């Protein structure tokens, strides 16, 4: 229970967001297939309400006994149907958790993340935070910004506790599984002992995280330490890079100072070094004052890619490469060439020739590609990947966890293609080029395969193929969903499990190992 006097502002308020905001500032001018949600949500992207833990689900092939953990997948969910304005990315966190042991599937699971943000949008029963793509991005932006913080003057809302999504990715550190939120802190998730998902709530590292991180913070294999990069579209350090030690121990920052404020969804490591990419989408806010968006593309902007020691002490140990009109959004996998002295790093990209409307028009290619840097001289090097025969778009992937900034042969990636539709899975030869697909079959659509690495006692450490593939799969003339197991060096099906509900489309998944979860404690 509110007020008196806010119970009958929040009246008011409702009425003017309808009245004016939707039906004079945005109702009369139509609405990008970028924000629209019946472009956006439309299809097996659409949300799904949570299934509390369904056990022993019913396998079909033979599940390899020595398998023993969880498969969990993050994504986008907006738990209300969204007033107008709203891009894919917006949606409310929901991970799937289906745990593996013994040959058996022993429970599917599928849960929101407990965000500040929904805890708040359920005591109302209706969306009230603002959708920041496709409200914020928009020109009615700075009027829906204005609507909220005025809501939040009559303490209507509370903003105080951030207001992240925690949908994009997950990743497990020193016994936490964490719910990773692009603009906001972590949020701890506690994988329950009965296959269920509780969100424990936001974790800032004991006391040490101050800001928000990106969301794809990089695990070393030896080390394990949690490599992070922070940028801040605000104030004069635009990016700092750290670490976490298995301790928890943060480390100092080290300030990477940039001459604008640079979006930067992903990085990559290395054995002994960082590889931080300076691209050329950029952050101006000033648009937003006009009608427009805060996330500009600079055509004139020089692409780049730094590289930094891992136990740096300071910027000036940065050695930054040049390499013309590259953007990639994610890096799979990045290594030290000994024999040259060479950084490798294997990602996808995009070469843009773009201008300034992002997406409402036509040709989104998106290339697995080789960026060879030499820090010393600062000359660069950018190949695809596949020959021009069997160019494929491919791509969210993988490279096996263990070989984590190490030199990997194999990657695993989705073969997007009926473009946006992803009809199956590819291992790559990153040297031959060569690859073979996994075909779903006629109808049928996934995402990010999840490489599961038999751990070990096949060679020593094993062949660095020697795994599994974990991908949800779903069904057209629909059933269900089923998440297949593909034995990662013959690339054969082996088993299929069916989920009990529908798996929706989603983001980046992990694997946390039994062993993996018995640290677990919260
Ligand atoms: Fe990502
Ligand atoms: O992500």
């Amino acid at each position: 229970q509110l007020n008196l006097f806010q119970r009958a502002a929040a009246a008011a308020l409702d009425a003017f967001e309808e009245g004016f905001v939707a039906n004079v500032l945005e109702r009369p001018h139509g609405l990008p297939s970028t924000a629209d949600p019946a472009v956006q949500i439309a299809g097996n992207f659409a949300p799904v309400g949570e299934r509390p833990p369904v056990h022993e689900l019913p396998v079909s092939g033979r599940i390899p006994p020595f398998i023993d953990g969880v498969y969990a997948r993050n994504g986008a969910n907006p738990c209300f149907d969204p007033v107008a304005g709203h891009h894919l990315f917006d949606g409310d966190g929901m991970v799937h958790a289906l745990r593996i042991r013994n040959g058996a599937a022993e429970s599917y699971a599928c849960r929101f993340t407990e965000t500040a943000r929904l805890r708040q949008e359920r005591a109302i029963g209706r969306p009230v935070f603002p959708k920041a793509i496709g409200e914020l991005h928009g020109h009615s932006g700075i009027a829906r910004l204005a609507l909220f913080y005025a809501r939040a003057a009559c303490g209507l809302v509370d903003p105080s506790a951030g207001t992240g999504v925690a949908n994009a990715g997950l990743v497990y550190f020193n016994g936490r599984l964490l719910a990773m939120s692009e603009d906001d802190l972590p949020y701890h998730v506690r994988v329950a002992d009965d296959g269920d998902l509780e969100t424990v709530g936001r974790y800032d590292f004991d006391g040490q995280l101050g800001c928000a991180m990106i969301a794809h913070p990089k695990l070393d294999p030896a080390t394990g330490e949690l490599h992070a990069l922070s940028y801040d579209v605000i104030k004069r350090p635009y990016l700092k890079y750290f670490y976490f030690r298995p301790d928890g121990t943060k480390s100092d920052d080290v300030e990477i100072p940039l001459e604008q404020p640079t979006m930067i969804h992903d990085f990559a490591i290395t054995e002994n070094l960082v590889v931080v990419p300076d691209h050329q989408v950029v952050f101006k806010l000033q648009e937003m004052l006009r009608g427009g968006s805060p996330v500009v593309l600079d055509a004139a902007k020089t692409s780049r890619f730094g590289v930094l020691p891992k136990h740096a002490a300071d910027a000036s140990e940065m050695a930054w490469v040049d390499v013309p009109d590259c953007f990639c959004f994610h890096l799979w996998n990045a290594w030290e060439d000994e024999a040259t002295g060479e950084v490798v790093v294997i990602g996808s990209c995009m070469t843009p020739a773009d201008s300034i409307f992002n997406e409402s028009d036509e040709r989104l290619e998106s290339v697995l590609t080789e960026i060879r840097l030499d820090a010393r001289t600062g000359r660069s090097t950018r190949r695809a990947v596949l020959p021009p025969s069997q160019q494929v778009n491919l791509e969210v992937g993988m490279v096996n966890r263990n070989l984590l900034g190490r030199e990997t042969r194999y990657a695993y990636l989705a073969v997007a293609e009926p473009w946006p539709k992803v009809s199956g899975f590819a291992k790559v030869d990153l040297s031959t080029g060569e690859l073979t697909k996994f075909e779903y079959g006629e109808g049928r659509f996934g995402g990010e395969p999840c490489f599961v690495p038999m751990d070990p006692a096949a060679a020593h450490p094993r062949g660095e193929d020697d795994g599994y593939v974990l991908t949800f799969v779903h069904d057209e003339r629909a059933g269900t969903s089923e998440l297949l197991v593909v034995n990662a060096a013959d690339m054969r099906l082996e088993a299929t499990v069916q989920l009990p509900s529908r798996v929706p489309f989603g983001f980046h998944g992990t694997f946390i190992t039994g062993q993996e979860l018995e640290a677990q404690a919260a």
